């Protein structure tokens, strides 16, 4: 590791990616959750287990990465899932991280467009899977708002 640099470019391993955001959008690959942390300057599958606690162990105030989940959020009419990119951000790493993390969010959306939604998360007490679900089951209500200033 030990892979770190500012520039104002960045990628992502949608070949990479593209097998983890499966691994939990398939049936049953046993797994249920995927982090995607960066390898420097492109974002690359970094954690992945079905120990939703495999997951929280990861995210921690000295890091910052997404995490795609599946939510079993069909008991209505179909038993589809809507999953979620957690999109989790050290509450310790420097601004900018946190005001790029969520930039390049734009990438790593490009694999994941069957979710429901990103979830901003910066501290753990909310990265608990049962706040997670509380979101989906709504699945209501969006920010769009925004300034050109």
């Amino acid at each position: 590791g030990s892979e770190g640099a500012a520039t104002m470019a960045t990628k992502i391993d949608k070949e990479a990616c593209r097998a983890a955001y499966n691994l939990v959008r398939d049936d049953g690959s046993a797994v249920i959750w995927v982090t995607f942390r960066y390898d420097g300057a492109t974002i690359v599958p970094g954690d992945q287990g079905a120990d939703y606690q495999h997951f929280i162990q990861q995210c921690t105030d000295d890091v910052r990465l997404f995490a795609f989940v599946r939510f079993t959020t069909g008991d209505a009419m179909s038993k589809r899932s809507k999953f979620a990119l957690i999109t989790w951000i050290g509450e310790d790493v420097s601004g900018l991280q946190r005001a790029k993390t969520g930039t390049d969010k734009t990438l790593v959306k490009e694999v994941v467009q069957n979710f429901a939604k990103e979830f901003v998360i910066s501290d753990r007490k909310e990265l608990e899977e049962d706040f997670i679900r509380s979101e989906l089951k709504k699945a209501g209500g969006a920010n769009y708002d925004a300034q050109s200033e």
